[PDB]
């Protein structure tokens, strides 16, 4: 089972199927061109964000935490975006020249195809127009040849007349002949030229043309999984924020912070005793 | 060290202390509020792309992959928005929650404080009109004595203006002493309540305050790891997706599409064979 056997006039349906392919690959390239973009959005939004919540007091446990917390999303933002301008942008890179190259392989061999009915059809116009002629001269000697059967049967005409007729027919009768022998011969030519067409050049073509396709599907998954395996890695970096997250949470520590509000506003006074009786007797 | 005993002159400090402290909670909770925000946003935008995408054929392996990568984004943009939705939501809520009772014992707690004082204010007033009293008194006995021992002086005068004057400096005399008793008794209750202010009220209310900002120190972690749990479960259903996708890629078969595009198209028709030679003689 292949297309240039299977399918061997199957032209123009091959040709609208190719199409649907680079159609569907370049709605692919736009969905993971769109999904890059809403990654990066995403991410220049947490970097945002902790901006926006960043210090414009320090020595609290509480702040602190606060401070690792935006800067630990910080760096995953930051880290994400990475991931994206490079690795997820360039495979979207290597697909959009892929689909360009694509298209231009499909073009060609087509062209290939266009090529050879062309040719196979101008040798069909030749074989044609060499057998209307062998047709005619046909028609021609036998009419002349009538004519003289006419001719050498009429009793009241003479020799010279009847000569003359049997020499009309007997050229137009070799001339048939030369024609049946060019026609013979392009036949042959004919013959040589459509098995060839049938059995070489269709089934050529349009195996590249299968190839191509083959080719074309096995790249979109391969970009697939490629993708995927990109996407899969925030989970080494989610994971690294969280725990980051995790332990400035855990490095909290109410009571040396109260220790810290005595050490900010003790003043060293102590609190007045008993008053004096003032006797003034 | 506790903020009643070493901080027992801190109370406009502490007060300020506190707010602040209220002030980095409600500003943690904006933190949380927005990023809640910008993740469920994240996922509606994933879910509506996984839709633009969806079809408005189907047959091939190239197609079916497409359609997986979709669905198994859709699936993952929901499965992450209901976490968002129903967990990352309810942190934020019990925070709110929290934020105003503190706000409450807070004013309360200061209240107690406020009223501690005006209290031990109102006692002073008490002291200090009662030896005023006795100032006074003792200033009108000495007077009294003077003009006296003057009367009794004054060999001029006679006994009878002498005893009116030793009749004014006793009386003036017992009252100084009334006024003596009357200050000594209040001097020593407001030594008892000056005691139990520093010793007592203020101690019991500012430890009230210090253990209230401790466990507001240690909420904000505490909310700060939950939420953290919170987002580590995105892994573990972003791990599920891509298994979903890599799964897809893989199932392509470029060789069974070319079998497909066989059964599609094949017209059951042989290509023509050798043109028959027709010989018109």
């Amino acid at each position: 089972m292949s297309w240039g056997t299977e399918l061997w006039d199957q032209f123009d349906n091959l040709e609208k199927h190719t199409q649907w392919g680079i159609d569907i690959l370049e709605k692919y390239i736009k969905f993971v061109k769109e999904r890059t973009e809403i990654e990066l959005s995403y991410a220049k939004q947490l970097r945002n964000l902790s901006k926006k919540y960043q210090p414009k007091e320090y020595k609290y446990t509480s702040c602190k935490a606060f401070i690792s917390n935006l800067n630990e999303m910080n760096d995953y933002a930051g880290q994400h975006e990475v991931i994206s301008e490079n690795m997820a942008s360039q495979i979207i890179v290597d697909l959009a020249r892929y689909v360009q190259e694509l298209k231009q392989e499909r073009k060609s061999n087509f062209h290939d195809g266009r090529k050879a009915q062309q040719h196979i059809e101008t040798c069909w116009k030749q074989l044609e127009s060499s057998k209307r002629r062998f047709e005619r001269d046909c028609k021609e000697a036998d009419r002349a040849q009538q004519y003289f059967e006419k001719m050498d049967a009429d009793i009241n005409v003479t020799k010279a007349d009847v000569e003359k007729a049997r020499q009309q027919a007997q050229i137009r009768h070799q001339m048939a002949e030369d024609s049946k022998a060019d026609y013979s011969s392009i036949l042959q030519k004919f013959n040589h030229e459509q098995h060839e067409y049938y059995h070489t050049h269709i089934p050529n073509i349009f195996q590249k043309i299968q190839e191509m396709e083959e080719r074309r599907i096995v790249r979109m998954g391969e970009s697939m999984k490629t993708y995927a395996e990109v996407d899969r890695q925030v989970i080494p970096i989610i994971g690294k924020c969280l725990d980051g997250i995790v332990k400035a949470a855990e490095s909290i520590d109410q009571k040396n912070d109260s220790q810290l509000v005595i050490e900010a506003y003790k003043s060293g006074f102590e609190p007045p005793g008993d008053i004096e009786f003032e006797d003034y007797t």
